């Protein structure tokens, strides 16, 4: 029936040596689970003759850069396309040496219910890697020119619309290359008006904390934050690639999302710590809260989550003296802020799943869970000798990935503001400092304007030469 090791390897038998299978669930339910096996034998279950599967399709091709390169994997698919057919048997090779056409039973047999099979399925496993995972290509050229090579040298009427749909595919996404954003966005209720403060409009040169609006601040955080939140694929998180030695290759976005997660939450800081002056600090802390304020009644749980991620830092969260003279609404609104991190969670996700949207999720829960999944599960399962690729850690990521992708669908029916947008794209409170050192140095000018118990607390010059009280988190309604 099946073809032979020697000229086959996707035919080697299943065996505790080369895949293991998941018995939680599955009571014949046609489809098995892999826990783990070979890549020969994942590829061989990715395109198999009895089923399709595109769960495993779609989780495989998510997460495969963790077990296999591109290069190896186009190999591997084509590979797994070039089936050998049988030989004729005796009386069909006495049928063909008299002159006559021989009967061709199991061939025919064999071509039906085997080669067609697998052959469609690593069509539709390439489909669905030039649709949802075209980076790779973009990335390598050399990749393009295999896979179409190997699209347009496929033969056969069963296979023609598959090579059509996936040629259309890569000729639409080579229009991406020069194309790139648009308008679209899903938004539905008015839009307020923007809100200004001390930054008169426009006038870039002013723009600060205290003088934009802080209703502004959270509206223009969280547009920016949404399209950064938006902008990740999946892929980008697997195997943890934004601390591998490929990151600003191969985790762009995600990159992006984190180098803003640490600018913004070392801006309020350094705001914070850099005055000097204890009555003025009271009004940068009080207005970091009403950002907060803003923060979760957009629904923005990311911006929420920095503000608390900046009040907890070290050089803040000891500044008692700010604190004290914090108001009771905005130290209730804080302890609320923080009881969403408390518990593992429990109260974000519980808030999250019963909000409402847009949202923007917080993003670093995801990479925490992502981290304690990498560091709790290992690369490969021995057996018998072998070692088999762990496939249900890579299942793990990509259900996690999963619940990212989700949330990605819900964009703000908010103003954008380009230049204010554009101030808080270019935040970089280190400078030339490295974060380590830089939150050294806040430390150390924390315990400067608040030094510890037994040294009283110095009087420190002011430094705004403008009116400190805000105009609230109530919009000119
Ligand atoms: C509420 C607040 C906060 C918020 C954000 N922090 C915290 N708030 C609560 C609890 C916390 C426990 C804790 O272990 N941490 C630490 C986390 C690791 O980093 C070092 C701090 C921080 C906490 C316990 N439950 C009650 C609420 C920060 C500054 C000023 C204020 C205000 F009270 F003045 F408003």
């Amino acid at each position: 029936r099946l073809p032979s090791a020697d000229v086959y390897r996707f035919a080697e038998p299943d065996s505790e040596e080369n895949i293991i299978f998941e018995e939680n669930m599955q009571p014949k339910a046609g489809i098995p689970i892999i826990k783990a096996g070979t890549v020969i034998k994942l590829i061989e279950r990715l395109t198999y003759h009895m089923y399709a599967d595109p769960n495993f399709v779609r989780t495989f091709l998510t997460t495969y850069r963790s077990f296999c390169k591109p290069q190896e994997l186009l190999s591997l698919i084509i590979e797994r396309f070039e089936i050998p057919e049988p030989e004729p048997t005796e009386a069909d090779r006495i049928a063909i040496e008299n002159g006559d056409q021989p009967l061709s039973a199991e061939l025919k047999r064999f071509r039906k219910e085997y080669i067609q099979p697998v052959q469609l399925r690593v069509l539709n496993v390439c489909r669905h890697w030039v649709e949802h995972h075209f980076y790779d290509f973009e990335r390598d050229a050399y990749l393009l020119q295999r896979m179409e090579e190997f699209i347009g040298t496929v033969r056969g009427k069963a296979m023609k619309k598959w090579v059509e749909s996936i040629t259309k595919i890569i000729q639409r996404k080579k229009i991406a290359r020069d194309n790139g954003p648009g308008h679209n966005i899903t938004f539905q209720s008015s839009p307020p008006t923007v809100e200004w403060h001390i930054s008169r409009p426009g006038h870039i040169e002013t723009f600060d904390l205290l003088t934009l609006h802080p209703i502004e601040i959270a509206r223009q955080l969280t547009l920016l934050e949404s399209d950064l939140y938006r902008a990740v694929q999946p892929s980008e998180l697997v195997g943890s690639v934004w601390t591998k030695e490929d990151k600003e290759i191969n985790s762009p976005n995600l990159l992006k999302m984190i180098r803003h997660t640490t600018n913004l939450t070392l801006w309020f800081e350094k705001c914070i710590v850099e005055t000097e002056n204890l009555e003025e600090r009271v009004a940068v802390v009080s207005r970091i809260i009403e950002i907060l304020q803003v923060f979760q009644e957009l629904n923005n749980f990311n911006g929420v989550l920095e503000v608390v991620s900046a009040m907890n830092s070290s050089p803040v969260y000891r500044l008692d003296h700010t604190f004290e003279q914090i108001p009771s609404r905005q130290k209730k609104i804080l302890e609320e802020a923080h009881e969403l991190s408390e518990d593992h969670y429990k109260k974000y996700l519980a808030k999250l799943r019963s909000i409402n949207p847009p949202c923007v999720p917080f993003f670093g829960i995801y990479l925490t869970n992502i981290l304690k999944t990498e560091e709790g599960n290992p690369e490969v399962l021995k057996r018998h000798g072998k070692e088999l690729i762990n496939f249900s850690k890579r299942r793990k990521v990509a259900e996690i990935t999963g619940e990212i992708q989700q949330y990605q669908n819900q964009p703000y029916c908010l103003r954008v503001e380009s230049d204010i947008k554009r101030f808080f794209e270019n935040l970089n409170p280190m400078g030339n400092s490295m974060e380590k050192e830089f939150t050294d140095y806040l430390f150390n000018k924390s315990l400067e304007i608040e030094p510890r118990n037994p040294k009283p607390l110095p009087r420190f010059p002011k430094k705004y030469s403008y009116p400190l009280k805000s105009p609230g988190v109530r919009p000119s309604n």
